[PDB]
């Protein structure tokens, strides 16, 4: 089956997070976009408004489907019949935590790949966290994100929070 999973916080997703979505969704037939709860932080969205952004900005793109899961990701790529899990390697920063990432998964299902995709082009230079900044101090991110993940910033800024 040419099956392939794009797990992340995706917190929000960003322009960067689509380039890697779009160019595995090319390569694949299909692609399961996996919204991972997991996290070594607290994320300024919940699981459900990061699922409903990515569904809007990936409507278009037939072979494409948004979902999130309760268990280990290397389980759940099990249950969607995917050999592969694709992530991006933006810097070399991104390294080390990727690294330790693969290892495990290997060890918990050998038969499914991580193929990392270096960020290449113009979105290299961006992040989550330098969005979730701009956009907390009040400056544009159009040219970082989807209009739809702007406006719902914009939302999140208005409403009081641990933010
Ligand atoms: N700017 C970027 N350019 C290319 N690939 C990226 C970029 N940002 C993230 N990616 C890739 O897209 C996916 C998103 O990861 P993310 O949503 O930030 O959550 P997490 O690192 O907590 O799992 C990963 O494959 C990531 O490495
Ligand atoms: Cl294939
Ligand atoms: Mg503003």
């Amino acid at each position: 089956a040419s099956i392939a999973v794009c797990p992340g916080s995706f917190d929000p997703v960003t322009y960067g997070h689509l380039d890697i979505i779009k160019r595995g969704a090319h390569i694949f037939e299909q692609v399961y976009v996996c919204v991972l709860n997991n996290s070594s932080k607290k994320p300024l969205f919940s699981v459900e408004e990061r699922c409903e952004l990515l569904r809007e900005v990936t409507k278009d793109i037939p072979n494409i489907t948004v979902e999130t899961s309760q268990g280990l990701l290397i389980d759940y790529a099990r249950r969607k019949n995917a050999k592969a899990i694709l992530r991006g390697l933006r810097a070399v920063s991104d390294f080390e935590y990727e690294m330790q990432g693969t290892s495990v998964n290997r060890v918990l299902d050998e038969s499914i790949e991580t193929f990392f995709m270096m960020a290449n082009n113009q979105y290299s230079f961006l992040s989550s966290s330098i969005v979730k900044e701009v956009a907390r101090y009040d400056g544009s991110v159009s040219e970082f994100v989807p209009p739809e993940v702007e406006l719902a910033l914009q939302q999140k800024f208005r409403q009081g929070g641990s933010h």
